[PDB]
């Protein structure tokens, strides 16, 4: 199995298996593939969210790429096809993670000629429109650097509505933006909807326009509802089933108090083995933060790493008890699910994530709850993609630590993850009369370090051994190896020529590795050795580690449990800060030579309906055989309902 695809620009495209499909029932596998199809369908939505002249773009170059009948070779061919790739990637035609416009790396002229040269039939052109004036319309769109600059502005100064690309305004500036919400706002409202979170806002009297069946991209909406309809049919059970009718209604009356009835729904359904996300979710896309981006997920639950973080979870108090803290910081009485994902889709899809926290709404979270997940097989997809790389070839310090890390290193460094963030916040506690931000502006670094320290000194633990959580008594010294080598080290390659560790968890990981640095230094607990110029990180005794580890572990829960500013800051500014200007240059040089890309994202699986004669399913298959050039013509083929102009 080929975890990647390909790579071009600054972007690599992955895969992920999906471990376990085989294993449902024939109907969830039907709900998992209904449910599938809802995601697929609202791709558009999202390129038309992130700018009105986008699927004119997407379809224009589209048509060109796929009927090109010139020399392919040619480099304006070559650049015109890296800059539909990332568009594709991005879902528009600004940076997915910098919002600023791609450049492109071809004339116009070239993109001219190969216009014309395209059957006018093929281009998305308005009615009574010629190619030379789909031209005209778009070409200052892609080519003029000043045109349309940002996705989504952050300056001051600005009229950050008109200042953004972004496609959840129209007409309106951003003071009258604002006090549209900031007026349709309710103080007293303890159940307050979400206002403004599914329309555009335009002037037309400012008004919103809905995104829902019969408005605002019902093109696309009507395919959703007409899959989860479908889904509907084949609910696992009566909660999951409330659950889909909510949703289908809130797109079919765009109400956002269905919204909400929604979302209850959808927390109170804990106990589903499949779930999954279809709506407009997240705000970050829009400058004002109001607006939310369409998003789609379907996944189910994974049992194995599920019951993993559940045997961490019940432990918690033996944690806690045999911690290396001191007495009085220790807590008494102490109390994650992982999921599958099959399909990524929106603004989750391609570049994704690891974990899913929702609804938004905090009346809702308050009173209802929420659900809080890690999608295990994309963090997998992560780990085995980069197997081979180059990367620990090239800064490992010799082969036995090599061997070590490639088969233990994901295991342990998921382990550690899940021991910081299962147990490592929660140990502990403040004494009385500690005020929790005590370390002020330390405070992030601070308590992330304690977190990490927790994992630290537990994932080498013979207890994990016991538990059945690490195979043998050595495998901790793969993370160990690794957590210091980038701490000291490695991670200087996300550091710009001539900065400093600005990032809380970056500063608390350099934290942690200098100071076992400094204190193992007069036994060589660890070293940095050069060979040919190259620095290495060389560990001399991992178990003085672990108790190195240790030692900073009860220092910072002093610190915090105390409010120690003092003790906080001379921690984080002694080791936390400071780049040695030659390492980090030596790093980069070593590390830019591997041509990795910064970024990912993930193409998705295939999934086939088998039927019978009469229609009945009787089989759902999932397929891998689909690389990124594909898949994304084939989106824009078969899951394209939108007209190109959304006006
Ligand atoms: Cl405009
Ligand atoms: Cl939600
Ligand atoms: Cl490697
Ligand atoms: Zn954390």
């Amino acid at each position: 199995f080929d975890y990647t695809v390909e790579q071009f620009a600054d972007l690599q495209i992955l895969r992920y298996k999906v471990p376990e499909f085989e294993t449902l029932t024939l109907k969830q596998k039907e709900l998992v593939y209904y449910l599938t199809q809802a995601a697929l369908e609202g791709r558009d939505i999202l390129f038309d969210q992130n700018g009105k002249y986008n699927l004119r773009i997407r379809r224009m170059l589209e048509a060109v790429y796929t009927n090109y009948k010139g020399d392919k070779s040619a480099p304006d061919f070559k650049n015109m096809e890296v800059y539909l790739k990332r568009v594709w990637f991005s879902n528009g035609i600004h940076h997915h993670y910098g919002m600023e416009k791609f450049v492109p790396g071809f004339s116009q002229d070239f993109l001219k000629q190969a216009v014309l040269g395209t059957d006018a039939q093929l281009l998305p052109l308005s009615e009574g429109q010629t190619a030379e004036q789909l031209c005209d319309e778009l070409f200052p769109v892609m080519f003029d650097p000043a045109i349309l600059a940002k996705r989504v502005n952050q300056a001051d100064g600005e009229d950050l509505v008109l200042t953004s690309a972004c496609n959840y305004y129209d007409g309106v500036t951003q003071q009258e933006a604002e006090s549209f919400y900031g007026a349709m706002k309710d103080p007293k409202d303890e159940t307050p909807v979400s206002y403004g979170l599914n329309s555009r806002l335009v002037k037309e009297k400012i008004q919103e326009k809905v995104w829902k069946v019969g408005g605002l991209y019902t093109q696309a909406i009507e395919k959703i509802v007409y899959w989860l309809k479908k889904a509907e049919t084949v609910a696992e059970n009566d909660a999951q089933k409330a659950v889909i009718s909510k949703l289908i209604q809130f797109y079919e009356t765009g109400s956002l108090k269905d919204f909400d009835e929604y979302a209850i729904l959808w927390v109170k359904d804990l106990d589903s083995r499949i779930d999954f996300v279809n709506g407009f979710t997240e705000s970050y896309g829009d400058p004002l933060g109001v607006k939310a981006s369409w998003e789609s997920l379907v996944n189910f639950k994974d049992l194995d790493a599920t019951h993993r973080t559940e045997i961490i979870s019940s432990n918690a108090q033996w944690f806690e008890d045999h911690s290396p803290v001191d007495k009085s910081f220790k807590k008494e009485k102490v109390k994650a699910k992982v999921i599958t994902a099959a399909i990524l889709a929106g603004d989750l899809y391609p570049a994704t994530a690891i974990g899913i926290n929702l609804p938004n709404a905090n009346w809702i979270r308050a009173h209802h709850g929420s659900k809080s997940v890690t999608i295990g097989n994309i963090t997998d997809a992560y780990n085995k993609a980069a197997h081979g790389n180059g990367f620990n070839e090239e800064f490992v310090c010799n082969d036995e630590e090599r061997q070590r890390i490639d088969q233990y290193g994901d295991l342990t460094g998921e382990l550690h993850t899940d021991l910081h963030e299962c147990l490592g916040h929660g140990s502990g506690k403040l004494l009385p009369g500690v005020d929790p931000d005590a370390l002020k502006a330390y405070g992030s670094t601070i308590e992330e370090a304690r977190a990490d320290l927790f994992g630290l000194y537990y994932v080498a633990d013979p207890k994990l051994v016991e538990l059945k959580l690490v195979p043998d008594a050595e495998a901790y010294k793969a993370e160990y190896y690794t957590f210091l080598m980038n701490g000291l080290m490695t991670q200087l390659v996300r550091i710009e020529p001539g900065n400093n560790i600005e990032e809380a968890h970056m500063r608390n990981r350099q934290l942690i590795a200098r100071w076992v640095f400094e204190k193992g230094a007069p036994d060589k607990v660890v070293e940095m050795v050069k060979k040919d110029g190259k620095t290495y990180v060389v560990v001399n005794d991992y178990e003085k580690v672990r108790q190195l580890f240790g030692e900073l572990l009860a220092e910072i829960q002093r610190i915090k449990s105390t409010g120690d500013f003092e003790g906080a800051r001379t921690l984080v500014e002694n080791y936390a800060v400071k780049v040695d200007p030659a390492l980090h240059a030596e790093v980069l040089a070593r590390y830019k030579k591997l041509n990795l890309a910064p970024y990912k994202g993930f193409i998705n699986p295939v999934y086939e309906l088998v039927t019978d004669k009469d229609g009945n399913i009787t089989d759902v298959t999932v397929s891998y055989n689909e690389d990124y050039v594909e898949q994304m013509l084939r989106y824009s083929k078969d899951y394209s309902p939108l007209p190109s102009v959304n006006n």
